[PDB]
């Protein structure tokens, strides 16, 4: 069932039911590409903020009425309630701008207005799409308006908090493993000892400097386009409006934006969505680095590393019974992929930029979007059904600290490197303890190795 | 919101009362809730119902698994095929790196469903047990490889393929088309010398060309499927020819050529066959995006741009600027490849890394490789339908910037020298005159030599 | 032609007239991967100002002699001064951790302390390669200690003072053409007017906000590794060492280091690196967008935009007699698209890291200096090249400004969307004016026209 | 210095040097990293092309053979590497490569001159445009030397030496059919393989490598020299796109043919897109293999060390007799480059407009760095680890045995859940597989020792 709307290209049936019009409908017709209604839901919700802020203040600068003010108010709240998520049917990719979703607010704001102001859907709205939901905007202000509300909203209330909680579970477990003493390894190789809480402390940082990185990036993201209008010049806007419009966006959201102090750069460009993505990539490598030691600590029980004891929260296997796995790990290394790939299509589409607009808005906003939520996401559940479980596995450390040859490193300032390389390689060629040969090769008395080569002293300076 | 107590080796766990999964599934959807839920593509959980289907019939040929057993996993498989068991798969892609959760998955729900068939009450462990009988002979090891084969396979060959020879040959008939309309060509985006329309437009269709040989060369590899490898691919627990007659089963049950993979060692602990066709979806992604690229250039005005070529109008282009049109289909396919490109980033990264006698990165691989498929088919039809059908010469437009161009003076390289050829361009490009006036001015040329030596149409092909 | 030398290993022949050692030997012979001597020239200057530091600091800790620290110095001084270049030819492919540069280091500063002080290379050195000269130090905490000198150095002496000079011509063009009012196009289409001045503004500002986000990975990048040895703990290192060393780098360099909070993050990882190397790609973006723009406003002459005139520095064909080309925009945009390719190497390194030590850092060092080097060079050659000597093609672009038909959105707050777009239509379709359409349609008198349709007017 | 004058005006060029007054402005408007970055695989392929192109332009009646032999030999003293100070041009020049090409024509024209005992400082008797560069454009030449120079490292290098590694992996696949080892999965402990048989997956990958880059070499043999200007072939005689292809697999001794399609061939480099996407495949393969080789070898007692790997040099500074896997760090080093060469790769696959896409250099360099170093440490590997790979036989057993996941032999007797049940309380008591199994009597002890058989647990029923 259909009715007729219409656009200066003519006539289009439109689905007799909803509240969107032509210019919806040609796009959802003409954009077949995915799964439908892909346009991520952080973005319309976004535009319920910046469409009742552009209402809000084109009526205290006397180019809207308060009637009119009213009806979009109520049909963005309704958006905002979640009431109208049926009629939003555009996918992400269509027109770069994003202009198909900033008409498909615009008429379905229309046409509820209508109704809600006691109207039949199907009748000329009292509200028009062009000339009073877009009145003083434009695609090219207000879909990167939608996009950095997105971003700045998920990156602070999801992630940073996301990744704040597993910084804290990891700088805990830093400090109740402060006693532990267990082997390093670089190259993979037996090295020098450090305590548990030594190797978690370095995991604690990587996301402190993480969290310090994505924090460095919001001054940017917090500026908004709108007000800049078709190119930037902000042709159409009534003077005070783009501070206006960002003080009610501010005090709708509750979080400080402010209008953007170039409006050429904020539509020419998404460098602000680029400089957050990057450091939204630290962390994901961070994490991958941080998931893929778990594991590796975890690998056996019997035949690995076998070092720390993880919480076992599934069967890991449907032909191996009894066998657990690092699950979450999994998850967490297999998050950080996508999200390095997610900053290859972003950086490509931030430096494809023509003239006054950038075009690729949509894939930018869909990229961003997906990586911020994939981090806050893994970040909570790795937390919870991992991080937060982690004990050690004492007889296995003990056994491969004791194993080490490289324990030999105490001795180096008491005998010199090549000494040190003599015993360790004895030992090794041999299959004795380091123990054995320091003493048959007469290098160092019995009551001098216990006293130097005691792990507990070197993980820490000389004294 | 009612519940019934289902049991793994692990313990209890309360599931919904009115679904088909188990204890395990109830286990994942609780412990990775991280995206959208059931974000599993449903092509992966389509290639887990045919795979299943043949691992019964396999076992069932091979005297390991009761006819009647086989009979009820074929239904259960049968009512996933058909679409009618979407709301029994909500695991999400971000689950264990082996797939084992969407592996348990259709094994459960194939137990209890296929328990219900058979008269059986939902809650009550099944005739069907889920490892003993629906996994017979099986891993998630091998199965979910064998699922991301299939997957990819079949979007390639039924939609990305048929998709780009459609673009691909619509792109051909406009090089015959325009074979005749001469305009100027751009190098550096400065004006340089003739070519036809259709000639441009060969470039494109060649691309495509070269980019449907690159991905058709990688399916050798993807038709290979891991089923019978197992636990780590030495076929642990299957039957002796379980690995061929699976391959046959699921090779009848798709219609499609798959074969039993050369080394299943290579087929658990690699997904370098799905980096193999990823790689050529990128290499036409990289194509798309320049020949959209380009066809919103030609199009680009109507009056302040190049505005060589006229482009279906299909929508209002601007919300503020009225009457505007834009080049929205060029758009979308530009934004596809961009996607593509991150895409093989996050699988060439993930195929890297892979441990000992498995990689575990095998949804996020899936997940990627599919998209990439689904978008570059479905904009490649969006784009031939709604743009490139359409194509039409602005024909004043065209002649106007062809004959302006300063660099048809380069015709004149073989009779007086490229020296003599640059004093004739500088000069026209002082004045603001003409080649011609220039070329006689000197008396580099005569008028009768440069009319012989400066055709247009005699500079598309070699000397005449 | 050849003498022995020994390492814990046995015995090796090392070319008798270099101040090498068995292991550099060992290390030229076995990793015959990509050009001869490819460790960056920089990871060897900053391990000269590290290696004396170690020797100056070891020094004030009681543990090394002080006729030792003059040898170490005296070597560090030659070597910071591009005297014993052809003594260091490893390669990047060499160990993840650079174990066989540092050694390279050790032996070649060991070997040439022992002929200062009168001896003859060949003989056993009174300086020892790892007691001495390695005292109290790791391949893990010196190598990233010479990453991180030669990448602070690098963006705070090239890097930022390039961006900043391309930055202010880009703002001095801003003001310049500030009055310029040219068409603004959106999707490569016609659209309404701004002035040549604020599409500068916008470059101007993209640059202004890189420096920005550039400058703040500068206070993570400073941390030095150096007292972490092994695995991070300082084992063998005197108390204070770490703290000690890092003042003396600071002072020799002249340049903000400090030693890292956490050592076992400083040999574990190098986030340091992808953090600012983020940041030099987001730049890297920018700088390509605007190469791009500049180039298409140049292009033509006769069949393109033609709003701008380029400085002409070249014959741009060898077969196109005269045409000129915009090269050094090519050349920026060309280190751009290798600049998100380092991106992707250091990103995927820097997510490699197992146990106390990331085994990646020559390849981390090489595309990160590159990157921070090719921007800082191309953003000079522009500047000198291009930028300043841009200037607008005003008939062009006066007549491209008076042609868009969506100087028509100058109509819609005086009668709508719907009534200015029949006038858009209009005129596309028939060939003809903005103005005459409205006055066909009966829309806009003539007078209003003139009044409302006024560029200068639509520009903010 | 001498006066070199091109159509701009004059210009100061070093007095010794046979480059002209286009090579000396790139030399100094492109002051952009290294000093002659441009690859001199490139410089050669220019010596081929160049060659050739004399050679069609004779036989089609419009090059005199006196000027042929002197570029000829002006172009042989190139390939033969007397002339590489004669090339100092840049990656990051003029995105077509012009300036490349123009440095090639002024290089020879100069050379040839004083060949025919000329004075450096006079016009040559050859033209550098007119002459040296007839029928030919940077759009096209530049692309030729591109394909040539990539097209002979993949065939020469790359090719070979990643064969070499795939025959020494296949050869331990044999040595080791019969060393059972077990296999981890998730780095969990799993059910028994070979070492042969793991081998076998490392061999197996480089052979679908291989076969992934062979597939792209059709794509990369064809040349765009006579497209010129715009890829119609504007001032070429008839024939002389087929005639210069043929000249170029005669001296090269490789099957070049003249590209399809002149358009495609200048308007993109889809063919080094193609192919690097292959050597990317190979890096990711090999980056795999690499990380598995020091895990296996990892060690020597707080490890897996399941294998002894070559001891080629002292380990580390500080950790006396330290010993580390360092050829398997060079390889995975080399992967992670050409990983985001494959970035730079693909991004300016991506950037063509109209007629030419300007990304030649860039391509070029990270392409040839690839191929280059690919082949470089299959070498190193294959010479310094590969070859001398051995098991650690004590160790191995002891895994081996170790593994609870041996309860998988029991599956098809006892059947999921009780298998279950064996390994979860042997896990919990901390005992064996054997102990518990008996201990419940899920198995008689006879049965046991006859049914949980690691060399019986790598094949199929
Ligand atoms: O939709 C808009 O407001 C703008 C669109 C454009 O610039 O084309
Ligand atoms: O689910 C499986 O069959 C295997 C899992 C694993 O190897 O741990
Ligand atoms: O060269 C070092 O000091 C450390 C090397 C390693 O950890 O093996
Ligand atoms: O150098 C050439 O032959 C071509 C240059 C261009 O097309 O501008």
């Amino acid at each position: 069932a259909f009715r007729i709307e219409k656009d200066t290209m003519g006539e289009v049936q439109v689905p007799a039911d909803k509240y969107w019009a032509a210019q919806t409908e040609r796009s959802r017709n003409n954009f077949k590409i995915g799964p439908a209604a892909s346009m991520p839901h952080e973005i319309i919700e976004a535009f319920g903020y910046l469409k009742k802020a552009a209402a809000f203040a084109n009526t205290d600068l006397g180019v809207l009425p308060a009637e009119k003010r009213d009806l979009i108010g109520q049909a963005c709240d309704e958006i905002l309630a979640r009431k109208l998520d049926d009629q939003f049917p555009l996918v992400i990719w269509q027109t770069g701008s994003g202009t198909q979703s900033n008409m498909n607010l615009n008429e379905v704001i229309a046409n509820r207005a209508h109704v809600i102001n006691g109207g039949k859907l199907g009748e000329k709205s009292i509200i028009h799409p062009n000339d009073d939901v877009n009145k003083s905007q434009s695609s090219n202000d207000t879909y990167p308006t939608a996009m950095h509300i997105a971003a700045y909203k998920k990156v602070v209330e999801a992630t940073i908090p996301a990744v704040e909680r597993l910084q804290k579970t990891l700088a805990a477990k830093a400090a109740e493993f402060k006693d532990v003493v267990k082997i390093g390894r670089t190259h993979l190789m037996d090295a020098t000892p450090l305590t548990l809480g030594q190797e978690f402390s370095g995991y604690a940082a990587q996301l402190s400097f993480g969290l310090t990185a994505i924090k460095n990036t919001l001054p940017h993201l917090r500026q908004l386009a709108l007000g800049g209008t078709a190119v930037g010049t902000g042709l159409n806007t009534p003077k005070g409006y783009d501070v206006k419009v960002a003080e009610y966006i501010a005090k709708f959201t509750g979080l400080p934006f402010i209008t953007a102090e170039n409006k050429f750069e904020a539509l020419a460009t998404h460098d602000a969505i680029v400089e957050t993505h990057g450091a939204l990539k630290q962390v994901a490598m961070s994490l991958f680095k941080i998931a893929n030691d778990i594991r590796l600590l975890a690998s056996g029980p019997r035949s690995g590393i076998g070092e720390i004891l993880i919480p076992e929260n599934e069967p890991g296997c449907s032909i191996m019974p009894g066998k657990v796995n690092p699950t979450q790990c999994e998850a967490m290394t297999m998050v950080a992929a996508q999200v390095l790939g997610n900053d290859t299509t972003i950086s490509f589409a931030g430096s494809q930029g023509h003239f006054e607009l950038n075009v690729f808005k949509p894939v930018m906003a869909a990229n961003f979007l997906q990586s911020a939520q994939l981090i806050a996401d893994v970040c909570i559940s790795f937390d919870e059904h991992c991080a937060t479980g982690i004990q050690p596995n004492t007889p296995r450390i003990q056994h491969l600290l004791d194993s080490s040859l490289m324990l030999v490193t105490a001795l180096n300032t008491h005998i010199g490197y090549e000494n040190a390389a003599k015993i360790a390689k004895t030992a090794h060629k041999n299959g004795t303890t380091l123990r054995e040969e320091a003493i048959n090769l007469g290098l160092v008395s019995a009551e001098d190795f216990d006293k130097w080569v005691v792990p507990a002293d070197m993980v820490g300076s000389l004294k």
